């Protein structure tokens, strides 16, 4: 566990979680189990919750939720990076207070103008609702990532884990640290989380496969992948095999595609064969479970551990994180 | 004969820059034919050397821009149709201004103060293109801007009002605002299923405007994708039509009309239960085709008159454009 053995590279979102009541939810008509994109009507509301004093602020977004969750997991300070965009306002500032509080080194690009990507995480029992307000987040430039000393990041950096919807923000910067990793003899990472499926995103997809060592994703996403490049079977296993085996590039060997299918068991297709692991329970036991379930893989992947545990990291991590409101966890962990 | 404003539209506005290109143009810049790609900065030798070719044409571009331009075209009677985009300060936001005065379009411009105006490298070789576009300020639109008086007067003598699926990733107010107005006054809104969606933010998002949408148009892609989305396990497009026209309906909606294109295989309408099937029909010896279908459909749907008119006159307007580098076509049409 070097320092910065690895980086993450996506749409930060500081999310202002809090415990809500009925006259909340009813005063922005909001929904349980549901999430939204923020309207005018919500924007007032980010005050709301900063008004209580029982808020708790957090550097999130699908991305950096995965690498917190890694450098938790791992506990060697200084082994996790990030890089993403963020806005010149308090928002900006607490995103970078959370971070460090994390043990996550980083090196945000701040937009002149744009506020600060934000996520209301409002919390009745175990369920929740969210207003993402994405803003800043879509606003990264290679521009920062060229720079030395984010680059340096990436020299670093062995694990580089960057979410499929970075192609939307920033298909340049993508494309750079992956190419960079295969032929610097780096582990590319990414997932299959490509909210627009239009043809400027599905091409720009197409040229980032050949380049990661691991693709993660959900059977819903898995599904989609299968249904959109024609390919008529439905079975998760064979979809993640298929995956697997999707085009190599030169500085690539193999292939590793995890499908994560929530209650049901976690899919692996490694070397042409398809494994299957059941998920395991805390004693006495789905809101950032997938970001939660990768930081756990990346935990173990980074220490050089075998597969299966790789997945009990994730699956621990991910049970952690469900019961608990947010992406939050206790100060150190127990697994094994 | 349609009134002044009768159709508006708003959405992703792009200038696309077009023009007939060489093997070594294509090799210098290594962008591939019948490929999207995106521009996260505009590529300035580009961009210059695209504006220095022989027959280099700007038009004002974008998905729902284009189906305006068409309808116009189409129905020659001046003041009919009205747009309502994002524009940055520069001469890329001139010369929008400039192309769609030209096209017979009053638009109504959100100029932002730093982004700069979105646009898209169309080059053409023979029948095929390669698209490299840049946002930008498209992605920028705000509903101040609509409820200003000067450009809300454009719904107020609007009857159809057609907005892309994809614009609810940049405004989803705007959307809702005019959307519940049209349920409210009497007015037909349209739409499509551009960019379909897998995230719970715009999923969640797409399915609050769905109940306000009188016809929905799409492609036998996005229909697919939408049906897999939402768990409907048919494949058959006539099938799905039909379900997409029996979606939840808003009150004062009596009915609504699914609309999907099939490339050269017929076009798909789904009404009152029932799906009626559209053999294309080509011109003497014959991208952007839907856009152009859309804009055909819209200007018969202005005049009053049936749905088959509507399917003729939008593969008219498709069959059109395919045999001209980009979405232009000539000074008066040849339909009746
Ligand atoms: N109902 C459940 N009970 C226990 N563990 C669960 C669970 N749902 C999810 N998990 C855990 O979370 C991991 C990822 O689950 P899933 O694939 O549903 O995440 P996701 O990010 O797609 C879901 P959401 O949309 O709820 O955020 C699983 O592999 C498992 O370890
Ligand atoms: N090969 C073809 N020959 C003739 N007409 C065609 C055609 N492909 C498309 N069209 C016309 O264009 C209309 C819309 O086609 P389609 O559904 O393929 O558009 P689209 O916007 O999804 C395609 P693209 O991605 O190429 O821009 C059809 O209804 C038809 O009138």
């Amino acid at each position: 566990a070097s320092e910065g053995v690895l980086l993450g590279m996506g749409n930060p979102l500081l999310d202002i979680s809090a415990v809500v009541d009925d006259a909340f939810l009813t005063k922005y008509d909001i929904k349980l189990n549901n999430a939204i994109l923020a309207e005018e009507k919500h924007l007032p509301m980010y005050d709301e919750l900063a008004s209580k004093s029982n808020v708790e602020y957090i550097a999130g977004g699908a991305t950096q939720n995965s690498i917190r969750v890694a450098q938790w997991m791992l506990q060697t300070p200084g082994a996790t990076s990030y890089m993403g965009c963020i806005g010149k306002d308090k928002f900006g500032e607490e995103m970078k207070k959370n971070a460090q509080a994390a043990g996550v080194t980083a090196h945000y690009y701040e937009d002149e103008t744009a506020p600060t990507g934000t996520c209301a995480v409002c919390v009745v029992g175990g369920e929740r609702s969210l207003i993402a307000n994405l803003s800043a987040a879509n606003c990264y430039k290679s521009e920062h990532l060229k720079r030395p000393e984010n680059w340096a990041l990436v020299e670093k950096a062995k694990y580089i884990y960057i979410a499929g919807f970075f192609l939307t923000v920033s298909p340049d910067s993508i494309q750079l640290v992956a190419e960079h990793a295969a032929a610097n003899n780096k582990v590319f990472l990414m997932n299959l989380s490509a909210p627009f499926i239009c043809e400027f995103f599905r091409d720009a997809q197409e040229k980032v496969l050949p380049y990661a060592d691991y693709i993660f994703g959900n059977e819903t996403e898995a599904k989609i992948f299968a249904k959109v490049r024609g390919w008529e079977t439905e079975n998760i296993e064979e979809i993640a095999l298929k995956i697997s085996q999707l085009p190599l590039a030169s500085g690539k060997q193999k292939r590793i595609a995890v499908i994560t299918q929530g209650a049901d068991p976690v899919v692996v297709a490694e070397d042409g064969k398809v494994k299957t692991f059941p998920v395991i329970l805390l004693p006495k036991e789905t809101n950032g479970a997938g970001d939660a379930f990768v930081g756990g893989f990346l935990s173990q992947l980074v220490l050089g551990k075998g597969i299966e545990d790789c997945v009990r990291a994730g699956c621990y991590a991910a049970n952690v994180i469900i019961q608990r409101p947010g992406c939050t966890y206790p100060e150190k962990p127990d697994f094994n």
